[PDB]
C-alpha cells in the first residue's frame, strides 16, 4: 500500500493524529515519533496518559496525517490502533527512545486500512 | 484569549482540523487559509464539499491544531462550527480569496471554546 512518495513525507513531515473519545469528541495532536514499522504498520512511542492513548484504548479509531505545506504535498492514513506496555513492539520502542527520549510507558500501534491524497 | 505567540503560529504554520462524522469516524486534514477573525473565532474558506465540511454541517464538532516543529510550540483550539453561504463572513472570504485561491463555496467558521498549549 505505502509508496516511495508516501515514504518520503512520513520520514521528513510531523505526523498528526487524530482520534475520538468515547463521547463523540474529535482529538488531535503531533505524533513526533509516528514511524513506519512495515508497509501497513506504523508505531509509536507513547510518553503520556494523554488523551490519543486513551481514544485508542476507547475504540481503536485513528487517522494519521503527513502534510508538506510547501510542496504542497499529503498523505491520510486511516486504520485501527493498539496500545502494548510489553512484547516485540514495546522492546522496539524503548531502544528507539535511546538517546532521544525517556522511555515510553507505551507503543502505539496503527494497522492502515486504508490511504487517502491531501493535494 | 489569544496571545502573541497564538498569533505567530497561526499566521506562520498551517492549521489541521479534526472533525467526526455521524459514525462517530475521526477525520484530518489540512485548511491553510484558517485565519483568525477576532480573539475567539476562526473562519476559513471552505473550497469543497469534503468530509470536514459534511461533519462540521452534521455535529459541528471540532478541534483545530497549529504545530511550530521546530520551537516545539503549539496550540489546539477547541470548538463549535457552521459553514455559512451567504452574509458578511461568506462575502469576507470570497474579498480574500481574489488573488490567492478560487471563488469559495461557503465560509466555516469556528466559535472558539477552549484552548490548550501543546507545550
Amino acid at each position: 500500500m505505502i509508496t516511495q512518495e508516501m515514504k518520503d513525507l512520513i520520514n521528513n513531515q510531523l505526523a498528526m493524529v487524530a482520534t475520538v473519545d468515547a463521547k463523540g469528541q474529535p482529538n488531535i495532536g503531533p505524533k513526533r515519533s509516528m514511524r513506519l514499522w512495515d508497509d501497513k504498520t506504523f508505531i509509536y512511542n507513547e510518553n503520556t496518559d494523554g488523551q490519543t492513548r486513551i481514544n485508542i484504548e476507547d475504540n481503536g479509531k485513528i487517522e494519521i496525517a503527513f502534510v508538506d505545506r510547501e510542496r504542497l504535498l499529503g498523505y491520510r492514513f486511516v486504520g485501527t490502533a493498539e496500545i502494548q506496555t510489553e512484547g516485540a513492539y514495546y522492546e522496539a520502542a524503548k531502544k528507539w527512545a535511546q538517546g532521544r527520549m525517556g522511555v515510553p510507558k507505551a507503543v502505539g500501534i496503527i494497522h492502515v486500512e486504508r490511504i487517502f491524497n491531501l493535494q
